[PDB]
């Protein structure tokens, strides 16, 4: 249930607006689908993420939380590793990802939008982490909320389960952008076209580094990006770059 | 030396105003002795914690300076292992904490407040780690504050011995809240008693997920996170939560 | 190509002015030469980096751009890791280390500047990470970046590849302070100074601490800290400061 | 280019006994391909793997070296990328896998049987990682061999790229059993029945944790432990061999 | 449940003969009790820790095996909890321990046995890890295993739950020696002797080192021995012995 | 105080016979200029490491134990910090280093032979780790030893101060091999010359990828694996070998 515009920046819209894009087990798998074709496509550079509706997402699955209580802890297992296995599918994605924040992104949602590589957030849009309010613990978000803000503001947010809004969420470095009510979509492609105009190799590889990083000692980290800032030197990019900047002209990578 | 307010929040008072509260080795087990039993008091859901006098806890144990510099290599370490301990219960602590800096706190209170869950200062009240002005080493408290504050944030702190004030201690992630001057605890006692509110059972674990986290990779987080969003799904908790939305009453953990 | 105008507190200046400063093989070793004897001088205690110009670091080494994409892979790694030898170097350095970003800063200078224990910024200086614009990677910054602003920081100013300036360099904590269009060395001078004012064992050792920590659970990291606090209670400069403490005097570390 | 022989215990035979069972982009598809369905089918159990032939892995893929030394940058992490997608599928398989390394197995191989969970070697087969005697590194096999054998040994198998035999690998911690020359598949077959009789839910488990813990503190390890610990005592197959267990009978899991 | 025989190595036996001498929570906090005296006694230097009966622990807990899989998800994971805390506090006695395996340690016992520093076991003993042959997962053993053996040997032993026998359990790794049948108590309390003749300082601290180090990266763990091999030159043993040494005779540590 | 004998294998030979070869602050010095030196010798490939006496480094520096108990904590710190720069050199060398254990190696020296990346030791030879036996700690060797052997080897081994034989070393995985009494030399050159046949990239990458694995987890590991995998294959060592192939002919990297 997505909505997917094709292009350099191609565009994933979660379809099931009146129930406020739940990540139902059957929204998680579409999304990874669009994902997949996504990635596989030569001419999508980078991926804008949005919601379709007055929501990015945060809609409680009524349908979920009547039949979770009482699944059985295989299958609750079972369970738990497809919906990582989105978040991580995001968090991990070889191209740039941008979440466009149109509206409310609660729990789930939340976390979804924050697997993103950047996130543009609508300025009358909310964000929050509800999981303890219920009994339920943000767990899979935890992973990369501790690399997006200080201990503190991770306590704070998951602790409390309030909801942020657009200036607290830049200020705590949940957003990178905050658009004027009315486009966060518009301004998120933006954004995405921006990065897309720099080198598909470099964007990837630096995306590759930014994940194993934050797990290992500074001389094994130096390690691997002295390793990195050799391969990259033989790479086609590499050389369109260099060409096109001794022929002061626009690159083709 | 500290006093206990029992209560669904309950309050420790460090007892030693005049002093100015020192973290010395017997406040060090008097604070113990307390979480200890607080930690067992079904009735308590969170524990606040704050100082009596003008501050929250900065006092040079001139009676300590004196000793220190003579004690065996032996005694040093056996105390730092007592000290750790202190932090390492308190930032380990089973229950939400949080500290209400009513004054100031430097050195060892500085990070006796850092060591706590959530923490919200007197509009008033300075900060500061000054162990390298005089020879010493934040050495206990560095484990907590590189989670806490970007590295550039720790080394001015760390390196210069500064003591920051509220508006700056908030903007770079070191406290939560400023409450007006005059009521630094009413305000810690508020944040306290919201996040009681919430499920118990999905506070602790979010703070046994917090703790473990920084410490490992990618993929192995997902793996512990996803594991927890598993077995959460099996509490009662949630359970109780669950029902309490589906009849539109409020959860009774 | 380095000007060192030795002191308490060292200034070392990048000499190469019209060519902008670029961190040239050659440029890479003569920092490091200099680095070493003010390392070895025990009247330095501290040491500001600036450059000789309108910037500090920013120039495209045409000399080598040229070359790079022709070299051979053992020849690519053996640069890499030479280059990776400075930033590491000054990452490492057991002296306090200020950059004074006296101009533009952008790619290897922005990485050589991130490098310093603190960054002092003029109100009108500029700073990014550009590689991704021409198909590099700036891996090796990658490195401390992680470790200096949130995930979502990384990856904007990574992935944009666009130039910051003061004012949000600070707020986003690549930059300690922000000196008025004008004299960030004499600022950075200053700001040296004050940190030289404190313990040079506990300065060296903070620092040693805030290299490892990051790299290690909570318990490991204790068991670290505590061990140093013990160690650095056996210090001269411990037993020389709580003396001036009881001396109400000045202490001469 | 595999066979498989669907059961309690699956066999998937290395199909191309001339060539000696390369391990070919081709071969590297479909042998996922079958770890895909074989995942998939509910009577499968265990999983052995061996090769048709008079080897299980170890033939020069002539096709392969001719290209390589001409492939571009970017189509060789492409493809490290694949192979590696195989070693981590084979080392990460849900189910138990058990290699029977009827003949040699050399580089590639080699890698391959060692990424397997039990080893049951001919006692004439040999196994070797040659990849430095040509200008090679074993590098996705690194990432395993840590694990399974000391550094001393990793050291000797990687630098001298010699082929040791039954006696010394198993010595070595490389195989775990050496059947008579005729069938190490029977015997492999044996193992892999014998752990499957066991616990389903135990089993995947048990290699979870095996897979995470050699990267973290001792602490972290044990609140993963602990949670698992914990989540286990929920699950049906404990409820199952429980019983069984209390009605003297088998266990039907 | 346990008897004491305080003295230079004091002695610990499990008391519960013909029940096995089960790992019941009962059980477990005796051998905290314990563990904290003889902590506390300056005239132990060494523990030795061994069964009452046929068996050293090994012997199913019926009490426990009927609650166990009726118990509430909170209830089972403060269970865990408990247990883990013993295994830990085994692992991480500050004194040197060492297990005696007169007889059988099976499941817990020998998790139990895993846990001490040393092992000496019974020329006639059994040891194994059967949780998988009912359900349950090895997870707290799992821990200390990965440091223990070689990563084969880990899947082999808790994949099937065999119990291996005095032979191959040394030649594993999982014992340090094999004791002729009948006094592996004996033995093993003259190996305890043995390593208590050496520096009480210089033991904790190999032993405090030895737990961390394999939880982070080479230069980290350098970092951590340079501190060490440092304030261990301070201490009075060390000034002990190097008389002694100077004075040909025996330390008295 | 060392000689060298330059050579493809080159051979280094700790000078101070009567002495016993002490790893003295000076003879530290020595063998590390030599390490310089030889790594920057094009003609070397190779270095054999023994000692000229009947040891190959076991000699109590008396001119030492006299000294160390009345350093100053900074001094005493200062030279840990020299001492580990050698271990580190040695572990880290770019070059393969192969030690030949002709005589006793105890403490100092027992962890020098260690830090060589394979070990030849005379069949009459002893080694040990003796540090407690009079109040040090083996903390630099820790940091290698917990990769070289299991946990239970490594506690024996450092508890109680014993030497071993050449034939439980080489079972515990301490020396690779073991020479007839007589020439540990000539057969760890002849070791050494066989490495050394083997590619110059591939070995000193083989070696970078096992120093930086064990301090990270599976997917990290694997993503630099990967990386390498990629970076080797533009090599002129593998252009060279794989020509060298299809040439039916000898390479000549």
């Amino acid at each position: 249930m997505v909505q997917v515009e094709k292009g350099h920046v191609a565009v994933v819209f979660l379809n099931d607006p009146e129930r406020r894009n739940p990540l139902s087990p059957e929204m998680a798998l579409s999304l990874l689908q669009a994902l997949d074709d996504l990635e596989a496509d030569p001419g999508v550079r980078a991926v804008v993420l949005t919601g379709r509706g007055k929501a990015f997402s945060a809609g409680a699955d009524l349908a979920f939380l009547e039949r979770v209580t009482e699944l059985g802890a295989e299958e609750n297992y079972r369970h738990s590793l497809s919906l990582m296995r989105l978040f991580h599918r995001v968090y991990t994605y070889p191209k740039p990802t941008v979440a466009a924040v149109n509206g409310p992104a609660v729990a789930g949602g939340a976390g979804l939008a924050l697997a993103c590589d950047l996130v543009v957030m609508d300025e009358e849009a909310r964000l929050g982490y509800t999981e303890v309010k219920i009994g339920f613990v943000a767990a899979l978000v935890s992973v990369i909320l501790v690399r997006a803000v200080g201990e503190k503001a991770a306590k704070d947010l998951l602790l409390t389960g309030r909801l942020v809004e657009a200036r607290e969420a830049k200020a705590l470095g949940l957003v990178n952008r905050i658009a004027p009510p009315g486009k966060a979509l518009e301004e998120a492609k933006a954004l995405a076209e921006e990065v897309a105009k720099n080198a598909p190799t470099s964007l990837r590889l630096t995306k590759e580094l930014l994940l194993a990083l934050p797990g290992m000692g500074l001389e094994d980290g130096f390690r691997l990006a002295a390793l990195a800032n050799a391969w990259v030197r033989e790479t086609g990019d590499l050389a369109e770059g260099i060409r096109a900047f001794f022929e002061k002209r626009p690159p083709r990578f």
